[PDB]
């Protein structure tokens, strides 16, 4: 208990959701029109299904809405009465609706029958505020992660609050039907801003997918087309452009196998960590529960992997069999004993390793621990780092540290870290260590009073295998999403007691397998 | 009478309407930013809000928070010289009067009942613009928190910051706090010691936001400098140059391109603009307003030396506006009717506009190959074309030969209004201005001031509002609006 990091009173502070993501279907005319006030002057059966679907079916396969895991639908007072009694609530749907008037009794009450009343009193909220005060609610425990995915289809004000700060910070898709007509009978517009407009708030849109000019089956052929809009990801880019030029002027190098790589030497990348942000890569999906376990496994100072395999986390498996640890002369090592390797030199810097059942505890330098005081008391230092790379220690590793040496900096109040990794696999390893020192600064942050900053990344042999090529070139023809946010289920006393089921991962919506 | 005329729709003032006025922002932070007697820095704070560049028709607004006007110790408030605004939910000015001396100070005090934005709101009405110079917020914690997040923040034209030995946070670039806005230091001083007991140590920081669009312009003039062509022409006279150029810049929400680095004759650019959708051809309608700049090319000695004898002194031809108005048409001199004569492509532009948004064909022209020998100059903005999206009216002007130390900043403005006008006649809001710059120069007498230019941090772009409106296009006037928060540096 001594040797462990204690979490400040102020754990849960500067780590705490403020408003939940969401994403926004609307159906416009050409004009930017969406109604007259009080309802919609078009009908397109077509698009009415789409927004049915679109807000109904959850990610992913064999899926079934239910009061444990279902989306949610955010709209306003007008728009509520706009749809009929019999129709509403938004069947398989949260239904939030905002309003200084009716109350959720109030909105019931306004339900035919009892039976009605009854059936549906889990599946109707009112909020007293705007889409900021409902994406604060919905940010709650009760609701956040329990709702995948939130849907902004509120109508003007709600609409016109959307696509303004701070809640178009939290925007992660606009669905947007256009319809076909010039409808002069329309009072209520909808826009999106421009890339380098005041308006846009520093968000770039660009779209996704637009489909073919479809033709209505509503007697009238009215024409119509779809969009998916989506704020430009460039953070996700920069390692895109570099899997690019990596393609188009690595050098070919070959492993300590023969294995073909394509490389390059010496790349930087920053990542914003601000307000739950998590840089989980989404052109290709990452093994969060496996980043998140190792890291944790890393900050305890852990060095038998089988703690990891036990936890269904097998990354370690064939670097911890008896065959290779006998190959690097480790004979004496039991399986899954890794040796002094990586977070063994993060907390105990320089002791003697034996065995991985030896109690460490005070041996070597606990740099991590050394980090979080510095922090506390004067983050303006400038030596603020610590390292896995250990000339005396390495012959006795399983696997020399990839991931060798990381520095902490702070600014506002904002605890910014840099990584240095000598060697990165772009295909597999990068994304995982994204990710890694991602959720790293996040908990020393909150170890130490401070919000979570920028993680910088600076990449030495960074190279894409022989046999990645293809699959990674097919890759950068996906155009990058928003990414995810990290939210803490649970706090702990002390920083080596955090588990994986502490926290969670949400509005993480990468593309499907290559 | 008026049947040649462009008549304006019923929605006029609906898309140049200020919506909010631009504020500058003064604080004093002690080393870590949070929130004590330095005379230096009150001295400052009352130079900087006093100061014009001061009357009840012309002065400085201060808008403040309820407890900061609390905080003033009586006799001092209402803070002299300057328009006091006090945010207020509780107090009306009548309240705050009474805490009050009376009398002579009532038009110098109001409470707003709301926020800065609120504030900013009231300021941007008639009765405060523009007869209000510059707006400062220096009102406590919650008045700065409004004014660094959106919408206020982007109204924000400077941040002067005191920093003396709650928490004052300028974004920093590239964050979602920030909202797209690069916050930099025009200027910062040397830690200086105040008068006093305890010899304190306190500097002073004046913080902008970026203007990326003005860099456009002063990274061309420094790529003209270092790499630009040397040519000598017919009379002897040096230039530096390059060919062919690009530049973008935003009309959106009454913003106007003005340049700041160097001042820009916007009572002539505006003048003279009107004078070409006019189809105006004689120069001395404009020197009897005291815009002189077509009188070396309207003289009778300039016009013999183009070989135009029978053109009386100011008579230029069927220069610019003329062909913009009356293409083609018979010229003979400058007081004949020319109503209906020639294509009007302004006029046919305006009716496409409103009917046809997506056409690929609304542009005019000025280079007339049949009128070049007739005029006293050949155009040298001589294409115009005009695009649509999301309700916004944009622009790309062409241009042959481009002055870049005098005549490009000039050609922004001048650009700048025609879109915002045009927008105006034909109900969408202003989008974009793009210039395209053929043969782009800066004189061998213009380097050494253009280069000392080049140190110069662009500042934020003034705004443009209309005080009045028209019932046809060609009826407006330069007095009908007013630039306002126009801050440019001094003589080069
Ligand atoms: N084309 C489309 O895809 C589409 C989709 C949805 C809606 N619409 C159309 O949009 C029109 C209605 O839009 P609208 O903007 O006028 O109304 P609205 O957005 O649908 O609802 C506004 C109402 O929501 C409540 N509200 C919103 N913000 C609030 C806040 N900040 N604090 C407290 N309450 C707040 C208020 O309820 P109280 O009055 O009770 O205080 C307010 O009157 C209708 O014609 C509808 O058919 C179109
Ligand atoms: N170091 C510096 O440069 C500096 C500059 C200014 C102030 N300060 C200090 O800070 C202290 C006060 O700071 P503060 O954080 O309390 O801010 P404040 O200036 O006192 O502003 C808060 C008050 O302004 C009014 N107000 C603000 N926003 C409003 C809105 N949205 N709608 C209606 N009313 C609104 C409210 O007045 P009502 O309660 O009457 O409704 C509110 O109580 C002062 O005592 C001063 O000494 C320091
Ligand atoms: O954390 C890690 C660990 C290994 N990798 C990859 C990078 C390299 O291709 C191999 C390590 O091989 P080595 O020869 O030890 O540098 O694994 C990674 O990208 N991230
Ligand atoms: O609107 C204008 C008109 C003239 N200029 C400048 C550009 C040229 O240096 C001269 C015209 O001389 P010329 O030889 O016709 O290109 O004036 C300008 O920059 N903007």
């Amino acid at each position: 208990s001594l040797f462990k990091i204690r979490m400040p009173e102020t754990v849960a502070e500067g780590t705490r959701l403020a408003l939940r993501a969401f994403s926004l279907v609307v159906a416009v005319d050409e004009r930017g029109g969406i109604g007259d006030g009080r309802s919609i002057p078009w009908n397109v059966p077509e698009d009415m299904k789409f927004f049915r679907d679109v807000t109904t079916k959850l990610r992913g396969k064999n899926v079934k809405p239910s009061p444990a895991k279902r989306n949610a639908v955010v709209m306003g007072r007008k728009t509520w009465d706009s749809i009929p009694p019999k129709f509403r609530p938004l069947p398989g749907r949260l239904n939030v609706v905002l309003s200084s008037t009716l109350t959720t009794q109030h909105l019931l009450d306004g339900l035919p029958d009892e039976e009605k009343r009854n059936l549906h009193a889990d599946s109707i909220v009112a909020v007293n505020g705007g889409l900021e005060q409902a994406l604060q609610l919905l940010a709650s425990p009760n609701y956040t992660p329990s709702i995948e995915t939130v849907y902004c289809i509120g109508g003007g004000s709600v609409y016109a609050e959307a696509l303004r700060p701070p809640c178009v910070h939290l925007l992660q898709a606009i669905y947007r039907t256009t319809i076909r007509a010039s409808e002069s009978s329309c009072s209520v517009f909808f826009r999106v801003p421009e890339s380098g407009t005041e308006a846009a708030a520093g968000i770039e849109w660009q779209r996704e997918t637009i489909s073919e000019e479809l033709t209505s089956a509503n007697g009238n052929e009215t024409k119509y087309y779809f969009e998916k809009l989506i704020p430009r990801n460039r953070e996700e880019e920069q390692y895109l452009s570099l899997v690019d030029r990596i393609i188009r002027e690595g050098n070919v190098k070959h492993d300590r196998t023969g294995v073909g790589t394509l490389s390059i030497f010496g790349a930087q990348m920053r990542f914003s960590l601000r307000n739950n942000r998590l840089p989980l890569l989404t052109t290709k999906r990452v093994f969060w529960r496996g980043v998140c376990e190792e890291l944790l496994w890393f900050l305890r100072g852990e060095t038998y992997a089988k703690k990891l395999s036990d936890k269904g986390v097998h990354i370690w498996d064939d670097n911890g069999s008896r065959a290779f640890l006998d190959s690097r002369g480790l004979t004496e090592y039991e399986e899954m004993d890794l040796g002094p390797v990586y977070g063994f030199q993060w907390r105990h810097f320089g002791a003697a390793y034996t065995h991985h059942d030896a109690n460490y505890d005070g041996q070597g330098v606990d740099q991590i621990k050394a980090i979080v005081e510095t922090l506390k008391t004067n983050p303006d230092d400038r030596r603020m780092l610590f390292t896995a790379w250990n000339p005396s220690a390495l012959p006795r590793m399983a696997l020399p540290p990839c991931h060798l040496l990381a520095q902490f900096y702070v600014s506002n109040g904002e605890l910014s870290c840099m990584l240095y990794q000598r060697s990165c696999d772009m295909g597999l390893g990068v994304p995982f260590n994204i990710a890694s020192y991602a959720l790293l600064t996040i908990l020393i942050a909150k170890a130490t009073g401070l919000r979570p900053g920028e993680l910088v990344h600076t990449l030495g042999d960074a190279h894409v295998y022989s046999n990645h090529v293809e699959p990674c070139n097919e890759q950068l023809k996906r155009v990058p999403r928003a990414f995810p946010y990290l939210v803490f289920r649970r706090e702990r006393e002390f920083l080596e007691d955090y588990e994986e089921g502490d926290m969670e991962v949400i509005d993480y919506a990468p593309y499907p397998p290559i």
